């Protein structure tokens, strides 16, 4: 509020503060004609406001760095510190302090916008956050995706929690510094703050804080989970986690059900919650006639990045040669159907984990065992494109402070004390080399909500063992079986052992407890 309270954070000559602005106030402050480079927002036909988000067009986990310190040694999955891999990597001090002058320098003497929000949809658990930031369309993607304090909130609001954006800057030391390259993403749990430098990509802020909360959550016996969540009418709530692009937003979002969230929950005594105010959906290819609650919520007060706006305002949704990563963000309320005021319900009695295969072998459904649960949580298997294979500790590990096994034993106490199944839904690919459509995914997780999927006859689909239906009201039969979906079941075979290799390999780093040995069972053999 005051040019005094930002001096504490190293920033100074601050003449002009825009705290919390409201969206009015971002309208036209990205509008502004005399705005210069990727500042600049344009108007589309939808009424609302399109962005350029620079040279960084998604997350770049190659930059990001955690201070490894006395309070995070010993309790930080780091990155070089064995057996898995992930992107927590170590930081001096000496090296934060650096980076802490880059951004403080290059917001010192600006108007900054500070906007002030939660993450956390419970007090007894949410970091109150600030975010400080030169870009008006920064502050927007803040104000969108986390939850928005009331005005007696704001009025008593201590920030446990501070990242300061400092996209406009760049690191010239970081060939002296041992780093990856000019841009950083770092992280001090000491000082309890997140850098931004080089690049303007609002998702490192959702995801920061993403991480911050994995780190938090779990040691306090809370579940932290990178999934979608909804309920239904008669209080049935469900968890979709899954790695990217692989349906969290688009199939939450039913109008029979309402949206609790379409990313990060936790899961508490009380129930599943969101951490977030909003939404990130991929706009690639926008249909609006598969996807009408998520066009329909690009209106004034969204967020598009990155899409291609014509002369006459209108979107080409179809064209990816800026990105194939375009992004519309808005606040939770622009979907019609969800939880309010506070975006929670009760225990989750169905977990959903959705994977995308490339290799076209995995079936759309399964009802997983209790073993095939923690297995395939700790695989998290998706494939790209020719196939690529991702292997994502807890369809998450981007996003990973802990250990993996940490989190996969509170989902479990979570899962048992509520009486939860868990199911392996392929959204990806087949023997057709097209993705499975919406329509029959959405059939497919009907049936999974409804019980007809629990009901259904099932035999074992060979090699990675998996219960999958004879039939299901609303969907083809022909798909059930990934077999039928080639011209040979002997195409798949083959196709199959590559994978189940793949996933066997993977998994050996796991076998190093005897719990997790234990479960080598549960996975595909050859
Ligand atoms: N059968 C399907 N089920 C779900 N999504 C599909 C399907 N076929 C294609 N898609 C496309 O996959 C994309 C899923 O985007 P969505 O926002 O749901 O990703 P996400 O899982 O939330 O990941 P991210 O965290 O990257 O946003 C959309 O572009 C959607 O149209
Ligand atoms: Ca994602
Ligand atoms: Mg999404």
């Amino acid at each position: 509020l005051t040019p005094q309270e930002l001096e504490a954070y190293g920033i100074s000559d601050v003449h002009d503060i825009v705290y919390n602005p409201s969206y009015d106030l971002l309208y036209q402050e990205e509008l502004d004609p005399s705005l210069t480079g990727y500042e600049r927002g344009v108007l589309t036909n939808l009424g609302a406001v399109a962005v350029d988000t620079g040279i960084f067009t998604g997350r770049s986990p190659k930059d990001k760095y955690i201070v490894r310190d006395d309070t995070t040694r010993d309790t930080f999955w780091w990155a070089d510190k064995g057996k898995g891999k992930n992107d927590n990597k170590p930081l001096s001090p000496e090296t934060w302090q650096h980076l802490k002058g880059l951004v403080t320098r290059q917001l010192s003497g600006k108007r900054l916008f500070v906007v002030d929000a939660f993450c956390g949809a419970n007090p007894d658990t949410r970091l109150s956050v600030r975010f400080i930031t030169e870009v008006a369309w920064q502050a927007h993607f803040v104000k969108n995706m986390f939850i928005r304090p009331s005005d007696e909130e704001l009025a008593g609001f201590k920030p446990d929690f501070i990242v300061m954006n400092g996209a406009k800057c760049t690191n010239p030391q970081w060939k002296e510094q041992g780093l990856n390259s000019e841009n950083f993403v770092a992280f001090n749990l000491t000082e309890r703050m997140q850098l931004i430098g080089g690049t303007w990509y609002g998702g490192e802020m959702k995801k920061g804080m993403f991480s911050m909360m994995n780190y938090l959550l779990p040691l306090k016996g809370i579940a932290s989970m990178h999934c979608s969540a909804n309920v239904g009418e008669k209080g049935d709530v469900a968890v979709f986690f899954g790695l990217s692009g692989t349906g969290k937003t688009t199939l939450s979002t039913d109008p029979k059900r309402r949206l609790i969230g379409d990313n990060e929950h936790g899961w508490d005594d009380d129930g599943v919650f969101n951490f977030e105010g909003g939404c990130y959906a991929k706009t690639i290819k926008l249909s609006k006639e598969a996807e009408p609650e998520i066009y329909n919520a690009i209106r004034r007060d969204a967020l598009l990045e990155n899409v291609t706006v014509r002369e006459d305002g209108t979107i080409d949704f179809d064209d990816g040669s800026k990105t194939e990563n375009t992004r519309v963000s808005y606040p939770i309320y622009h979907i019609d159907n969800i939880v309010k005021p506070v975006s929670k319900a009760g225990h989750a009695t169905k977990v959903i984990f959705l994977t995308a295969d490339a290799f076209g072998v995995l079936p759309p459904v399964s009802r997983l065992t209790a073993d095939q649960t923690q297995y395939h949580f700790l695989s998290g298997f998706t494939a790209k494109l020719e196939p690529t294979p991702t292997f994502s500790a807890c369809f998450g590990a981007a996003f990973l402070s802990l250990h993996p096994t940490q989190y996969a034993e509170v989902l479990v106490k979570r899962m048992q004390a509520a009486g939860a199944q868990a199911y392996l839904v392929n959204t990806g690919w087949n023997g057709t080399g097209k993705r499975i459509s919406i329509k029959d995914t959405r059939a497919i997780i009907d049936a999974i909500l409804n019980g007809s999927l629990d009901n259904a006859e099932t035999f074992t689909l060979p090699m990675f063992n998996l219960a999958i239906p004879t039939e299901l009201p609303g969907v083809d039969t022909k798909i059930l079986d990934p077999r039928n979906t080639y011209a040979s079941p002997e195409q798949w075979q083959e196709k199959a052992e590559t994978l189940a290799k793949l996933f066997i390999d993977n998994f050996d780093k796991y076998t190093d407890t005897p719990a997790g040995a234990a479960l080598v069972a549960a996975g595909p053999k050859l």
